[PDB]
């Protein structure tokens, strides 16, 4: 890690081995050994912060197996790998619409951490560490927006409002705002099959589909560069439709009952920042 969280960190013990240089007993340590397979891994991740997307799944198996060669700094050792790998099972998790899967995993890394933190404000952060806790709120972002209808249905007002409190940002929310701000239509977040998971304000706008669907399908190259916002307006109908594809599983559509330009830079903006909140790989950059 030409970082520093991980540098200091491997700065420390390499001027704290010349220490032990006194007495014994615990020369035989695998720890830097598994330290030096770690940080092959953050340069692997940092890697990948170029790709339009990437394969947690791969990302998850890849980690297990080096982890599972080695079982203070043991128990800070444990809470960063073992939070890393939580946070990477419910990146997988949630690409794959995995509502209580994910929810799962992504409770064990926020208690973790939340408990890491705690008890490190109390004796007084690492980049690396800041990252972490930067991934975590990122997916219980996305956590909390793809599943927005299940989370609301199955809690309470009261339980919702405290976990979109931890919701930064809120996504749902945003959506609402801009619903309310420029009269659209409607918004949703497809899922690909290709139902709506999330629809603002009212449910899937079923006379819109058959457009919608159609566009996917056209567009398809443009959507799956996972970069660009499609415009299209179907003079038939008068209705202008915005659709951008964050991640590949998912896209998300801008419905307007009236002509809108592809010129109206506001709405391919908005679209730019939903889709940014929602990519993985930008997190994986932020790590250097």
């Amino acid at each position: 890690x030409x970082x520093x969280x991980x540098x200091x960190x491997x700065x420390x013990x390499x001027x704290x081995x010349x220490x032990x240089x006194p007495h014994l007993s615990e020369q035989l340590c695998f720890f830097v050994q598994a330290r030096m397979e770690i940080a092959d891994f953050y340069e692997k991740m940092y890697a990948l912060s170029t790709q339009k997307f990437i394969n947690t799944e791969e990302l998850v198996s890849t980690l297990d197996t080096i982890l599972r060669k080695y079982s203070p700094l043991e128990s800070s050792f444990q809470l960063e790998v073992g939070v890393l790998s939580h946070l990477l099972k419910a990146q997988a998790q949630i690409s794959e619409w995995k509502f209580l899967p994910s929810l799962v995993t992504l409770h064990n890394a926020h208690t973790k951490l939340q408990s890491w933190g705690q008890t490190f404000e109390k004796q007084r952060p690492p980049h690396l560490f800041l990252w972490l806790m930067k991934l975590k709120t990122m997916l219980l972002a996305k956590f909390s927006f793809y599943f927005h209808e299940a989370l609301s249905r199955q809690t309470t007002a009261s339980e919702m409002k405290a976990l979109t409190a931890k919701a930064n940002p809120d996504l749902f929310g945003k959506i609402s705002s801009f619903i309310r701000k420029y009269d659209a239509a409607n918004v949703s977040l497809i899922f690909d099959q290709y139902p709506a998971v999330v629809s603002l304000p009212s449910d899937r706008p079923v006379m819109h589909w058959p457009n919608v669907i159609m566009i996917m399908t056209d567009r398809a190259s443009d959507l799956n560069s996972l970069e660009k916002v499609v415009h299209f307006y179907d003079d038939k109908v008068q209705s202008t439709y915005f659709l951008t594809r964050p991640e590949p599983h998912f896209t998300i559509v801008v419905i307007f009952e009236s002509k809108k330009s592809e010129r109206d830079s506001h709405f391919i903006s908005f679209l730019n920042e939903l889709s940014l909140a929602l990519k993985n790989p930008k997190v994986f950059a932020s790590l250097k």
